[PDB]
């Protein structure tokens, strides 16, 4: 199966090892990148599948983020994270192989939940069991 691999490109390095250890621990093998050179970096280092491109402000659109990562995989997907989905390129994002984008507020699991529902490797804590 897949090693379960994420790249998480937020400015906000607090976000970004919040969703970096979530995820990671769930087997997923998340790279942060403060921005969209080291996201391209992340790609190219690791080859996420999941890549959670804050759009907020860490550097670039996480559009133009995930198509230049696209171009070099576009195998990968990207979570790109908005101010509660300001449309256009909220829209494109998605749109371009954004899976979801992520907003202001997130129940941490359901991004976690996502992250496995889309790519499941081992996920949780405990077994796959009803309870998250």
């Amino acid at each position: 199966m897949m090693n379960e691999k994420i790249l998480i490109v937020d400015d906000q390095y607090g976000i970004r090892i919040l969703l970096n250890e979530v995820f990671n621990k769930e087997g997923y093998q998340t790279f942060q990148a403060a921005n969209g050179l080291q996201a391209l970096d992340i790609v190219t280092k690791e080859r996420p599948d999941l890549v959670l491109l804050d759009m907020k402000i860490p550097g670039m659109d996480g559009i133009e983020i995930l198509k230049r990562m696209k171009v070099i995989d576009e195998n990968i997907r990207v979570i790109i994270m908005t101010a509660y989905g300001e449309l256009d390129m909220i829209q494109e994002s998605k749109e371009l192989g954004a899976l979801t984008a992520f907003a202001k507020p997130f129940d941490i699991d359901e991004i976690r939940d996502a992250v496995k529902k889309y790519l499941p490797l081992k996920s949780n804590l405990e077994h796959h069991h009803h309870h998250h």
